[PDB]
C-alpha cells in the first residue's frame, strides 16, 4: 500500500508499505522526516501525530479514547483530522493514503 506524506511545507515522501505495519513504522522505517515516535508505538508520546487528509478521515477506524486523550498534548491538534499513525493500521484498503506532517512534535 503506497503512503503519502506531506511535511507542513508542502515536500510530499511516498513510501511503499505492507499491511499490517502501522503507519508511524512506515514513515519511521523509511526514513520520512517529521515523526519523532518517541514511544515507539505504545501510544504514550503523542510524537507521531499526524493530520489525515479530509478526503480519507472518514475511511479510517475510529479513535479510541486512549488516542483522544493523547493528542491532546499533541502540537496544535486539529479535531476533525489529528490522529497518532502509530494507531493506524496498514491494509490495502489504504492504498494512496495521504498524510500531513504538523510543522513539529511533542
Ligand atoms: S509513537 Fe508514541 S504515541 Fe505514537
Amino acid at each position: 500500500a503506497k503512503i503519502i506524506f506531506i511535511e507542513h511545507n508542502g515536500t510530499r515522501h511516498e513510501v511503499e508499505a505492507k499491511p499490517g505495519l502501522t503507519v508511524m513504522e512506515a514513515a519511521r522505517d523509511n526514513g520520512v522526516p517529521g515523526i519523532d515516535a518517541d514511544c515507539g508505538g505504545a501510544c504514550a508520546c503523542s510524537t507521531c501525530h499526524a493530520y489525515v487528509d479530509p478526503a480519507w478521515v472518514d475511511k479510517l477506524p475510529k479513535a479510541l479514547p486512549t488516542e483522544t486523550d493523547m493528542i491532546d498534548f499533541a502540537y496544535e491538534p486539529n479535531p476533525a483530522t489529528s490522529r497518532l499513525t502509530c494507531q493506524i493500521k496498514v491494509t490495502s484498503l489504504l492504498d494512496g493514503l495521504v498524510v500531513h506532517l504538523p510543522e513539529k512534535q511533542i
